[PDB]
């Protein structure tokens, strides 16, 4: 009555496919200590979180998600009545900047484009002469940067000592995060002195110093904000944004957008380097239609986002290509529920593999292959492309980050051109953990013409 008896896992979003193309699109593994149903098709994953969404809309009480965000995380909270109250209030606040209205092309657009520039300088500069560079560590600033002047408006310079404060953190958690996703397994781990427990003691106390950060940033905010002014950032939003909720819900939400949104943007536009690169064909393509759109005496802007159809191509296959989230944060039933004729009791620990989806050969024919015309005449055959989940989870930052992105290989692709390296492979290997990310590599950028 229950899906393929627990395997022993592991034996990684590879082997679920591996063990989705032996016994079925849904299966089981014992991980560690846990039980865990994988869903592989895209009808498994959209009959689950879709059809069946309030089913598995939970998540586990893991021992990673208590402390992250001082309790309060969106992204780790259970399916509560409150959790819905404030997931509904965050999704439309972080969305209300996506938009071009205002608040938009006053908080995210101008802070992009602010930081799009400073960066092909730093990229134009760094490869002076016929130099290279690794543009991997460029992007991770770049998208701290960002996110820093949208959620507290201040845009630090890379100077600046407390925004060498927030790189640091951001690198202390991805080092201390494989700790805290073991202990959550294998939770006997905190038994006895191991180097996983001191790193996930680190991981936690982590988070309660970065939520102190943020928390001290809400009252500055608090403090400062006159009641007819509009936001100037997301946290203000938040705040003009107040079953009902503890004060202290502003801050915690305003720690996961900030979390959530930096490796993964980082990921992201890696890949949309590597692929200029790897493809010259798009990359000259995709900039030649910017100069059709915007002509050559301005840098791009949100105006031309719908005049772009291209550009935004070039953006929904890397997504779909890479799949650089290849599993979401783990699922968890609220309820006994069925799929594809499989009982599943009740807070049952579910994986969701998004990779399969965007790589299943009859869905996207030739799934290893690049190429950006496949949504050209397109509107809804993107929202196929499976990178945020769907249903009652799906990221609330979906359209606030491919506008984000867009504007930056616009910008980017506007102003430069991008040359692979020679000493380096013609193949783009791949670098896992956190996100599948391009394996370190090398560019030569430099300031074009045309
Ligand atoms: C390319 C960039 C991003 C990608 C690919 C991405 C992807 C994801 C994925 C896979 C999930 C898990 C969904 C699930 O478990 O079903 C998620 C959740 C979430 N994301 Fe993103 N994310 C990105 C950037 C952002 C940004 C910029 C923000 C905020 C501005 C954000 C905020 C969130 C939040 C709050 C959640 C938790 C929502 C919930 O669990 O109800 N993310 N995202
Ligand atoms: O401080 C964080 C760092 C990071 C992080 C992740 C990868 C690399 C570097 C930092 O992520 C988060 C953080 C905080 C809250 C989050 C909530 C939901 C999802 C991710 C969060
Ligand atoms: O515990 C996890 C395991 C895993 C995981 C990843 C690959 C294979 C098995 C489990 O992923 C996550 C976990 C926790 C939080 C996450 C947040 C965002 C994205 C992924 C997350
Ligand atoms: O076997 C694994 C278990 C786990 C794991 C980690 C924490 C809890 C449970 C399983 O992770 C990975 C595994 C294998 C390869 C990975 C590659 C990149 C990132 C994570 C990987
Ligand atoms: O971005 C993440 C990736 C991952 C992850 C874990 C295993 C494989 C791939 C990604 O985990 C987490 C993430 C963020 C926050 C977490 C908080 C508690 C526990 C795990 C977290």
């Amino acid at each position: 009555s229950r899906p393929p008896g627990p395997f022993p896992w592991p034996l990684p979003h590879l082997s679920f496919a591996r063990l989705a193309r032996r016994y079925g699109d849904v299966f089981q593994i014992r991980l560690g200590s846990c039980p865990v149903v994988v869903l592989n098709g895209e009808r498994a994953i959209r009959q689950a979180l879709v059809q069946q969404g309030a089913a598995f809309a939970g998540r586990p009480p893991f021992p990673s998600f208590q402390v992250v965000s001082g309790g309060r995380s969106l992204a780790f909270g259970r399916y509560s009545e409150r959790w819905k109250v404030q997931r509904r209030v965050a999704h439309s606040t972080v969305r209300a900047f996506s938009t071009g209205q205002p608040r938009s092309r006053r908080v995210l657009e101008q802070h992009v484009l602010g930081e799009a520039r400073e960066l092909v300088r730093l990229l134009v500069r760094g490869s002076a002469g016929g130099a290279f560079l690794d543009p991997a560590p460029l992007t991770v600033v770049a998208v701290a940067n960002v996110m820093s002047a949208v959620c507290f408006g201040c845009r630090y310079s890379h100077d600046d000592a407390e925004f060498r404060g927030l790189l640091s953190h951001n690198e202390k958690f991805g080092r201390t995060v494989g700790a805290g996703s073991l202990v959550d397994v294998l939770p006997w781990l905190q038994r006895f002195p191991n180097p996983v427990r001191t790193a996930f003691r680190d991981f936690q106390q982590l988070n309660r110093d970065f939520y102190s950060f943020v928390l001290d940033k809400f009252l500055r905010h608090r403090s400062s904000l006159r009641p007819g002014a509009a936001p100037r950032d997301m946290m203000d939003a938040f705040i003009h944004t107040v079953p009902r909720l503890d004060l202290e819900y502003v801050p915690a939400t305003v720690t996961d957008i900030f979390g959530a949104s930096q490796d993964t943007l980082s990921t992201a536009l890696q890949w949309l380097l590597i692929l200029f690169t790897r493809y010259p064909e798009v990359q000259a393509r995709v900039q030649e239609e910017l100069d059709r759109v915007v002509g050559r005496d301005r840098l791009p802007c949100m105006d031309d986002q719908p005049h772009l159809p291209y550009v935004m191509a070039f953006l929904y296959e890397a997504m779909r290509f890479s799949s650089f989230v290849p599993v979401t944060i783990p699922h968890a039933t609220t309820a006994d529920t069925s799929i594809m004729g499989y009982h599943i009791p009740k807070d049952t620990v579910v994986f969701v593999n998004q990779w399969s989806v965007n790589h299943d050969p009859v869905k996207w024919p030739n799934p290893e292959d690049f190429n950006p015309a496949r949504f050209l005449d397109n509107k809804d055959l993107a929202s196929s492309v499976m990178i945020f989940s769907v249903g009652k989870r799906r990221c609330i930052g979906e359209e606030l980050s491919k506008m984000q992105l867009f504007l930056f290989i616009s910008i980017l692709a506007h102003q430069c051109n991008f040359r692979a390296n020679p000493d380096e492979d013609s193949k783009m290997d791949f670098s896992y953990g956190l996100t599948i990310k391009p394996k370190s590599f090398t560019i030569n950028v430099t300031l074009r013409s045309t």
